[PDB]
């Protein structure tokens, strides 16, 4: 906590009188910066050397940024980076940093003479420079700082320093060429200094351009509820289709902001899922993880965006045929393999009565065997007592549920068929039955 | 860029080590400012003063904003104000900007005497101030740097500058005063200190204030339904949600055009999902910093689109049984229904009978039956309520779409009658 | 208006040199953060004495933020906070201030003597430091300033200062202690800051949680198809929306609460959609900084009539949060709550009948988790589950659940009463198992 200096009459002049208001300055900028924005590290623009790469070491050609601590940096030019880092020919799995010491007032600031593992955060360096008014007399050399920024493992990182995540190294082959993770995102001021925050935006750009034409299309050229939910679905997309187009133009965007308008973007899409609501823990905000928090946040804004709008249960309509005989139609071909059927009976008999002669007197076929299987006396489709209504469909407070065994010669004759046949011997008081399909 | 300046024990003191000093403090805002803003540059405050645009000058009375290079700048009156600009006869359609140039290391950016041609950033000047201290022996005469902000031609710009449009004149009259494109917008940090912007935002609440309460009053009312009810709904809730968006936008004291622009898009986007087709078409807006009022003229323009929506035909009198429906257009005639509200001093049993049939709408012949006239259950909202009446739908043939007015002719006597008749698209 | 200082060739140096050089560099800051910043004042860190409260002082622990005139702060400890402020014995429902002095170039700013009534805004005060440099000979005495914040009423305010609400006293009992208006928000930099605005983030996440996991399980099962289910189903997508909006602001470190207000009042406008009047009458809420409970008081409750299920408040739903396999915890947000309140476990899972209403009530152990986990390993008892023959006309009633009143009762009870959240462990054979925790209001 750095204190502003009093200036009194007839002080003494020293060092420590400017580097005390220098400390203080930068605090008073550090705060105020500091207390409006809440993810303010990371870099702005970053510049790795592909080709120092392939002789097993990470240089920066440039980069620019804010440390944790506050410190802001940029440097352009290999006089002015850090020394290039080089790589164990074993180790493997690692992950490198760019990282400068923490300050300190109980220990020196700056040093004239590099030293290895040293933590003064600058370093002494001459040159000449211009008076700046008109009116002068020559130039002046003087001494500036140069930020000690210094690139090393994270594992070599302690409390004495603050560090930006840079990449990291998954293999130094043998012709001691680095193989990099190309997937692993650094602490990102902004969206445009990183390759794969913009092909994030990119590529979701693109998904919505895309479904945004099917669906219009269609809408275009059929009134029922599915169509309405697929103009909701429209109507979301278009949304985002303004968003993400801004997102695409801006010359600058925090990712944090937009990570928050597309996990609203993702939950919402959620709605629209089979599920109707989001699943499990949510992807969270980690500015010093973008390629953990965005990958799952983009998977779900895939999945969100390919879902196939469907029911996940409906009701079949028994039409009465001959007497005892049903027969209910399955919307089309597919139904049959990604659904299964619950039968559900109430009858005015005790349950005993229901689970022993119930099953016994009821035959489910397809229709093409069902004449088959009353001439011959034979099963139908197997009937499995279910302890309580499942939960996709409505309770009926009286009613048994069974649910159709799949598997077997039989049921694979039904695969193939149109229509279920329910074919009922003998009677019962009060009998009332409902077919349902729920999706697997 | 500029870097710290170390201070060592024995050091001599050189003007150089507080103007280098300076320069790097001054970046370390920067740096930590442009960190975080995307658009940092632009306008806070601008009063161009009109008094002296009768002499063919364009002056400001106060400014307030960060110019380009992230240089922070504020003045107010006559002294602190830069030099007015005379403008030529000859100059039309061009951008008048307030411009200050650029830094580099190769050139003086202080001097002491005035001159047009130097590329210096400060003049300096005298001034006496007062001890901070309490302890204190008292005044001292400095000399302080003052912002040479210039008011130029966008041509006369070049790469040693940087400039904030302040506007652009497109005629200098032969009233010695000129005309200017106050449609123009200079890039302002907050919408409030512009008043086209803020015109924009009122004009929007407005807008969504209308439709608000027009939406919702029918929604509210039973009618008869269809297939727009729920698209109606729908927009209804889009609508709702910017009420919010926007209100919050009109009361806030510091609002950023770039956030209140976003947020509009989206609006507009969502918005053509209501309109025919069903998706935005063509090339969106993209947000201008520099040319607010193009960028923000466009998303308006699509707002107004977005946001955009029954007649009573006369029944004159030339007869008694017989009354003109002058329709005014015969392109009305076949998109539009037609209705007959109709209120008599009679019992409602026959009235709902018998006026069926008495009153039919080449007539004269048929007087000596029409077309159908169904009971309309529910009166259709876009009809102005009217208690009491039954409603009377004239069935949907062929002469009339070809003609051009209504002959209504009805059989005798329902005491105290009144009558209606309406066109509905 | 503070300018360059323009160092010239043999000027002469003094000391207003230095400090219209710190006057112009703090100006040029402020003007930058002020540029890109509305609502730039308030506190981001709020540490109030409660220990001291009872000697009729308001005192800061700690603090930090920027005061409207632009100035950032930040202390610690009683050796830099302010001067702690006695409350008269008469002051009653007064509004407690941090306050700075506005610099004016016509008054002197550092005072070396303090001194009530005097508008300087540092105090100096002597320190020695080190030379930052290796070259060094040693260290050397300074004179620093620093900052004359002062805690005060608001009614003792003049333009002479700028100042940030800290808090309100209501009443100074009789021992002198002082009781405050925790109602109160002071403005603030950070949601995380202030513990009334991170609540109102942490109950409407749970009002959204539970109205999302309610809905969608009936928008699960087909229904008639018309205009009322897809009403439904709008209104589940605007919860599912900011299900993902409130989870962002609930996780993250640092959020301007002007942001969160602009949220949230949209949601509020586009849910009267849903209302009777279907879109919003009367005056909108106006975000305000300097009344931050006021605004959002209105708003959130707004979010609750558009939202709850309820009558008023005869009942309220506690959130299961899950923290391992078959236990779950539900935090009460009350210590009164657990003696005013009922308490009914809604449950419904795909077992037969006759075995849920035996093996549920024996399998499932309520307790709180300090005092849980012996209980099963020591396979005692815990809370006892009746079951109820009729359903709490308080609560909504799921057809095809049961619903186990807890009998209160025993000395378990007790210790829940002082407890500050629900534990319950289940043996885990209840495929399906949906559940619901309510509080009833007696």
């Amino acid at each position: 906590d750095a204190h502003k200096v009093v200036w009194t009459e007839g002080m003494f002049l020293r060092p420590h009188h400017f580097q005390q208001a220098e400390n203080y300055l930068e605090g008073y900028m550090r705060n105020w910066g500091q207390a409006h924005s809440g993810c303010f590290w990371g870099f702005l623009t970053l510049d790795l050397d592909q080709t120092l790469l392939r002789q097993g070491k990470i240089a920066l050609n440039a980069a620019s940024g804010i440390m944790p601590d506050g410190t802001p940096f940029r440097f352009s030019g290999a006089q002015q980076a850090p020394a290039p880092l080089a790589i164990a020919d074993n180790k493997t799995g690692e992950n490198v940093v760019l990282a400068l010491p923490t300050y300190r007032a109980g220990r020196e600031d700056v040093i004239f003479q590099e030293s290895p593992e040293a933590l003064a955060r600058y370093l002494a360096y001459e040159n000449e420079v211009d008076d700046l008014n008109a009116v002068s007399v020559g130039s002046a050399a003087l001494q500036f700082g140069r930020l000690r920024l210094r690139l090393m493992l994270e594992s070599e990182l302690n409390a004495e320093w603050t560090a930006l995540g840079v990449t990291r190294v998954l293999e130094k082959r043998g012709d001691n060429s680095l193989r990099l993770d190309t997937a692993q995102i650094p602490p990102m001021l902004n969206c445009q200094g990183n390759p794969v925050l913009k092909t994030f935006i990119n590529d979701l750009q693109g998904l919505l351009q895309q479904r945004s034409q099917q669906m219009s299309q269609r809408l275009l050229q059929p009134g029922g509820s599915s169509e309405m939910v697929d103009f909701m679905l429209l109507q979301l997309i278009n949304r985002h289709l303004g968003q993400v187009s801004h997102a695409y133009h801006l010359d600058h965007l925090h990712p944090e902001r937009l990570f928050a308008d597309w996990l609203q973007f993702a939950t919402e899409l959620a709605s629209f899922s089979a599920q109707r609501t989001p699943e499990g823990r949510l992807p969270v905000y980690d500015h010093d993880n973008l390629a953990l928090c965005f990958g799952k946040l983009m998977l779900l804004l895939r999945q969100g965006l390919s879902v196939v709008l469907e029911d996940n249960a409906i009701q079949l309509t028994l039409v009465e045929r001959s007497h005892g005989l049903n027969v209910a139609t399955v919307q089309d071909t597919k139904m049959m393999r990604d659904f299964g059927f619950v039968l559900a009976v109430r009858a005015d008999v005790a349950a005993e009565v229901l689970l022993t002669h119930f099953p016994a007197q009821m035959k489910i076929a397809p229709v093409t065997r069902i004449r088959d299987l009353v001439q011959l006396q034979l099963p139908g489709i197997g009937l499995r007592t279910m302890p309580v209504a499942p939960r996709q469909i409505p309770y009926h407070a009286g009613y048994t549920y069974f649910e159709l065994e799949k598997g077997g010669d039989l049921w694979k004759q039904m695969e193939k068929s149109s229509a279920f046949a329910l074919h009922l011997a003998g009677e019962f008081p009060g009998l009332d039955m409902e077919f349902w399909a729920i999706r697997s």
